[PDB]
């Protein structure tokens, strides 16, 4: 029957995953943990048949899984997105650790109390990660070519996220927004942005320092 | 000809490639960068091909590549060792997230003035992530059965590490204990582990709170 994708109501780790779900127009259940449901989590979370319990899981039949990264890149290995020879996988594995140094760069430091003079530490590597991708843009529609790829959704969610942080990180940086535009004029991004479904905030989990709350950028 | 690995002369990001390479007999060249030495690389960081430039580096002639999970992965990719259906692929990848959970945690903490409040904050995390890998190995000789994946070097190198910090966290893991005597019983692994090239310090790069210098543990 239909898959279950589980996390807590926010963007974090997860929501590459559901934007690829939703371009792939595959159905998908969620089981979604409010801020106040602590509980309900640590009680379900060994009786899932988990081998490594944590948030996001996702539950196939085929598949009981719980790090994000191998999530993501079954439903794509699924869809045979994945790679093509050792050359065309590695490729696409560079680019998504490529944006998860500037994901997870803002997870890291989220959090700290510490995190004002931890912004502008970070905020100063950010545009030589940024033009690395601009000039990967430069002759490609999305980040492998003329075809949409698992780590085109990980950067529209870094690009969403570093804009809360810095909202003038993009000016200098024109086939970057014009990306983040493209991606949302898909017809099934456009229509899940304009969706119930759609978890608009918080960024990091609702207790972070940058991206918490129920808010607000910076 | 022979491929290139680049990166400091530190255990970091790199050993469990460094160790997989040594265990599938491979013949490969280091440029290794010393402590006095972030000018060379500098220098070279952009006259070397890569398109998001970073260290460590692999290149090979087919392949010119940046991040530690993309040169590992394409080095067990050409050795068929990644998996083999979606479904072996996918538990191959949460293994290596599961692993990359406890070494990044030590990452994350460390050159932080904070690492001895932060210290014993992950230290009471780190059973319940222990367990985990305690529980999977009591059928298996190895991580997925009874032959080496790539997750098993990974997963050697974390135990590494998270012992400098406590001596103690592995009494309680009988399995993890065994399993880590096993992968040292493997002759080309022993070899290197004696080997002029084997670097067995620092564990971070040179200036972090815990397994920076030239040192001693914590």
């Amino acid at each position: 029957m239909s898959p279950i994708l589980g996390y807590w109501k926010i963007k974090g780790l997860v929501q590459p995953t559901r934007l690829l779900l939703e371009y792939l127009e595959e159905k998908y259940e969620e089981h979604l943990y409010e801020r106040d449901e602590g509980d309900k989590w640590r009680n379900k979370k060994f009786e899932l048949g988990l081998e490594f319990p944590n948030l996001p899981y996702y539950i196939d039949g085929d598949v009981k899984l719980t790090q994000s990264m191998a999530i993501i890149r079954y439903i794509a290995d699924k869809h045979n997105m994945l790679g093509g020879c050792p050359k065309e996988r590695a490729e696409i594995s560079m680019l998504e650790g490529a944006v998860l140094d500037i994901r997870y760069g803002v997870s890291r430091i989220a959090y700290s109390k510490d995190f004002e003079t931890l912004k502008v530490d970070f905020l100063s590597k950010l545009p030589e990660m940024l033009k690395m991708f601009e000039d990967r843009l430069c002759h490609k529609t999305y980040l492998n070519g003329d075809h949409v790829t698992h780590p085109d959704f990980m950067l529209y969610d870094a690009l969403d996220v570093v804009l809360y942080m810095d909202p003038m990180c993009l000016d200098a940086f024109p086939k970057l927004v014009c990306f983040k535009k493209r991606i949302e004029a898909i017809p099934q991004i456009d229509k899940y942005l304009k969706s119930s479904k759609y978890i608009a905030w918080p960024l990091q989990g609702w207790q972070a320092t940058f991206g918490g709350g129920d808010h607000p950028p910076k």
